[PDB]
């Protein structure tokens, strides 16, 4: 527990612990950075290993949203809530009522949304209390955003390994048949691209197969797979010391997060002629999409701005070439010199200025 | 007229006489919690036995308020206006401006809406005094929700009795076609269910017979029907030691209000093996909407809190199983549980609280 | 009862039952007339026979409230809280915190003070709670200084001159209010015949301002000009009217007349009655400029004009042959009346007491 | 110029002379009483034969508008505008502009919107300086409500006269084929009635004889067609000594202002067993119209609005019976009833009391 | 440390760990319950020996202030911010800007004022960033005038009067607060036996007050009526408390009692204990009359009352045969919770601390 350390090494602002012994409520919202505006990230409702474990997540996750909005080219920062409990035993109206009160007051500076554990229902309850919440569907499914997202991503990485942002022709290996995967598929199917699948469901892959004519691997052999582009939309750590020699691929490009299993990984993948679409830069669909519901939501600019995750992945790839460092590194110091770009020149004073939360 | 023994007895708020003699107005708003929020109930405009009488009629019906509001999920107190008049003969413009000057006059402790002897068009009136009022069409017929409310009621009752939520094959006897039975009907008859009906009015049970290839008996004659389920969907005090006896159905669940006559009807009920869907649960339909609409109207999110009557009778059902006690007594544990555990878990302090009111 | 009928009789506006089973808190807010704003009037802790007694308690107030105010020109209605308590035993933080809401839930149509049965630290916790509540930051010398006023203009139409120097003035009670009354009256060269429960307090009295000392039985046949009523009503009655030897009644108490019948019969008698409710005015306008923003001279001032007032009630006493106590009674309709049409027009940022 | 002694005589509020050399603006608005809330009334441009002429003009029209807006069942006072002008040469932006902010200091007092000599295109100049403004069409023709207006006047009166509020049948005398009249043929067609029009143009009478096969009599002879309804829809002083006596309808309802040229004429037709639609209470349909604008525009609601013309004309009717006095009268005691009753009734305090400019 | 385990133990709300890493701030603000207002509680600046430590510290203190606030009779909650550092080397505007925006990023959950280690230099800094903070703009001779009038009413418990004549003060410590206090104890004729780590401290007190000065470790022991605590607490333990002659202990000092186990014999010993949290309560209910809006008289009266909340104390103590300390938790206890009922009527102006 030596939270202060970890604290003051990436420079964290807030661990804000929670309590409400009526719902028994137990949760920890983490803020990293508010440079940009309000930290964004959503409610994650998961059982842990024990209290310190719940605390690291928090922790590791809002460090993760700042440098995701970051990228994203969102005015946020980076925050995450981990409420510790069994979503599907120990949830109440209270519980969220209790948390709810606890987020307005913070008074704008965590806006939470849903995550593993919560549902939009859980939100709505939340949203009783204050309107520092997104993904408010009652007022739909942001799955096909993300997959937009990486369709973009995939075709800017495409373009730098394989000569063209064109995907016709090529054969797409998609880890996980998922809502966002299908979606992605559907894209990849209607451009003219060949899907190999996989999936702990079967059912799900013939789904793929009997709608874009999709070859049907096991979960096991996805990686080994003769293919030009490899999708992880499954779980993350599947980029590691035994998938990476087994990989056909000269391009991976998924909607999962954690692609990379040690942060050493994303550095051989740069050496061997790989190029790696990194994780938190592709999926952002999913968050810029939240993140346009609180400007107050516009299908064509929400998807405007995802479209826009070509460019980014686009400069990310160019600088790791231009800096010699992988592209998860680029990734890291494109959001850190944006942070820092704007942090200056916002600087000067205004008793009026703008932000996301005066919409 | 020992009206603060009886206050202090179900602790009562306040009970607000107004009075205007340009009008004639005699208006009781009665305040029975307000836990929760703003006390939402309509205003009754009856002739009375005597003064003593409306003020007795008040107090009961605003406990009343506070039960539904509180189980139907609301976030809203206990509280009814009973004007003293004949609605055919004694209204004005000036008797509504009146009273919707003294509902502002509360500035939001008390919202009224329609009920027994006041049209929208009285509320319009009150509305041009306040906001505080609800049930504004000009802004249509509340009737459809209450009955799609008895639906999913009836439905999570006959898994109890009967062993599953489907309707099919099961014969439905509907006391009273009224607006809310025939809409009730509507989808018990398109969920492959067969109506025995009756009515004061006969026009009306061939409407039904017409519609639905309905079963018509006399109105003295709808208990000892042989059937599944007994829909009261006419008057209160339809189930007394008269009608226990006569009952064939295994469940009771209509839209009418205290279906129980005194409250050891109920008690016997339970041991006889039939399974009440406790009143004031169900037919929660028609405030959950006009409750709706001070949010904002939503027809979907609408429909969806309505949509959980089943599993608030579900609940109900189970606690009358958990702790051996009629249904309509797990019910009243329900609203004061949730009432109770709410106070506690909102009892931190905000500067920038959230209500209905703050829309 | 049939609350209603009574309400519709005189058209109160609301009887407001108030209940918080934690504190115990049972109090009646009547209002009775709001015409010429939000209505002002204390709040009453006491005991009561029945229930039935502080409901028609409450509204007796109220609907006198509404005819203070008028007269003492204020722009303010009708309304009195009846608690219902024994104060020395039944009070609690929660009991005023409680009452304190509700008000608050009237939105400025009421407006509160202490009563009989209520302290300053009790408006204090209301205060919590609400600001229809006043007399709680910088009464009884303004109370006696508001009738020293209204005893000169019932001296100058009975007398002849405002001057009270050669005029004899019984003072009924030497309570707070009689005590500081006597000090003007005293210092203004005036001879007073005293009396009291507590004998005590009217040695200080004599002593003070070298008065006379007579039995409390006695003091309605004391040969003088000038009858002070500083204790109890109903104290103008068949058995002290013939008795009374002054020319001039004018105290603090409130209902000095038993009957409405009794004012009657002293306006033919020659004799002079400032009426209750327009002389003790002192302490409302007090508490009444309060809100507006406690200013010392303006509201002493406003006190300083309960002469003016008696001087027109005792006018309109002659102009048309009627009791004081009728003059004073039309003075506040004829007001609260004239104002209803003449405020009549439109605007939409409208002034009241409350817009500062 | 007696103006205080007129002002004082029926208790006017204010005369505002405004003046712009600039432009040449020499307006009166006129403010005869705001009881009911702000007075409403439109600018009326036309040249006068001399200053105190239109002074007298506003004065009469304001008084006019109080008694329209309170029998219409609006919450407005009475006002008029009239600019001293030839509306074809005298008319600038400075003048709009300047009558604006004039208008913008009286602070809601005054509501207008057009009338003789004013167009949309005016409003919408005075509109930049003000709200206070109404009859704004790019936020559109009046005309057809007036018209629907008057049908539900027309009505009312038959049921009375002929003993049914239905028209079939019903030879109806229209002078005029305006806008209004056209429009209220249409409905008079459309429901069984047969038509006898006029008019100074021709053209107009042959668009009415080819749209509902109208009879076609010329303006001097309209007043003695055998027929059963006079629907004056052209000018006023139509009810006259030389009119009246060659009148063959029993009841006359029109669209016309000022149908009786003196007050005692309407006292003959009523001893004469002809039934008159008082005329500003059956064209109230305009005015009701521009008045549910400033709510914000409803269509149902503001013809539900006009609907009521019926039961005010039935009202009128049965009170002219009730005291044996003419309709005109009885609308005059009914406005006049109105607004006295809510100056009582709404005399109660409120710090937050609502108004149609609080909206 | 299992910190939610701890939180849902004594239900509290909020712990909210702070950095800014420029400064090199570190701040724990603990908020244990809010029920009655926004949570008050000073800024602590000390050197810990662990994280664990400054954690469990900031908690303790927290829960503290509810009870504090609660029995002064405040509409406030506990609350306690722990920065970790040493307060001569480690403090600069920002790590005080920091701290005051974090503040203001509770938006009045939580209101601040200095405690052990912080300066008015220290709030003034982080008043630029939040007015969620008080004791900057016009406490010593307060906290010691409310420990003057809480000795009386435990003087009149176990003497039989509120006059401390005749009687022997034993005052442990001359720091700021128990010089003042000695004045008062002085000019009502009352003898002062005194003590201190500082000898030049005690001649200051002798030469003012006709005092006998006693070292350290005497004072306890010392033939006395009263022994008044105001330096170190864990004073009244096992050793102490068999030594003890006085029958009223009354100090300035926090923590008098070493465990709860003490308070409990002391009861039983005929001795009578004003006790820590209820007395000291000077300082707070000031700094808590600053946010109303200072006013140097109605602060003194709030105060002043430590009178009679110490005689409802030793009341309730009799009334349930319970140590002071118990029935002070009680009284705190009881006033929370009956407020929590009394006030959960709905209100959409509701008014707070924080509204004025």
């Amino acid at each position: 527990l030596e939270i202060f350390e970890y604290l003051e090494k990436y420079d964290y602002e807030q661990v804000v612990f929670c309590q409400d012994k009526e719902s028994g409520l137990k949760a920890i919202i983490a803020i990293h950075d508010t440079t940009l505006g309000p930290a964004l990230g959503g409610t994650r409702m998961w059982t842990y290993d024990s209290e310190e474990a719940a605390i690291e997540d928090a922790l590791r996750l809002a460090k993760g949203m700042t440098y995701k909005n970051a990228a994203a080219g969102l005015n946020l920062g980076g925050a995450k809530t981990v409420i510790i409990g069994d979503p599907r035993k120990d949830k109440s109206e209270a519980m969220f009522r209790a948390l709810g009160r606890y987020i307005q007051g913070l008074n704008g500076r965590y806006i939470t949304a849903e995550d593993v554990g919560t549902t939009v229902d859980d939100m709505d309850i939340i949203h009783e209390e204050t309107d520092f919440v997104t993904g408010i569907s009652p007022s739909g499914n942001p799955s096909p955003v993300t997959a937009y997202g990486v369709y973009r991503g995939m075709k800017a990485a495409a373009k730098e390994a394989v000569g063209t942002d064109n995907l016709e022709g090529k054969v797409i290996a998609v880890q996980g048949v998922g809502n966002v995967a299908y979606h992605l598929c559907k894209h990849l199917h209607a451009e003219g691209a060949k899907l190999i699948v996989t999936d702990i469901n079967k059912e799900a892959v013939q789904r793929a197969v009997e709608e874009f004519g999709a070859s049907a691997v096991e979960p096991n052999e996805i990686y080994g797979v003769e293919c030009d582009i490899y999708a992880p939309c499954a779980l993350g750590a599947t980029v590691n010391d035994e998938t990476i020699p087994q990989l056909k691929a000269k391009v991976i490009a998924g909607s999962a997060n954690n692609q990379l299993k040690e942060n050493r990984h994303g550095d051989i993948i740069h050496e061997m002629g790989i190029v790696y679409a990194p994780d938190y830069v592709i999926n952002a669909g999913g968050v810029i999409n939240v993140a346009d519901e609180l400007y107050g939501y516009n299908r064509e600019r929400a998807l405007k701005r995802v479209e826009s995750i070509y460019d980014t992945i686009a400069k990310v790839i160019e600088i790791s070439k231009r800096d010699g460092i992988a592209t998860y590194v680029a990734a890291d110091r494109l959001a850190e010199e944006r942070i820092a770009s704007l942090k200056n020149s916002r600087s000067t004073y205004l008793r009026n200025g703008h932000d996301i939360i005066s919409r």
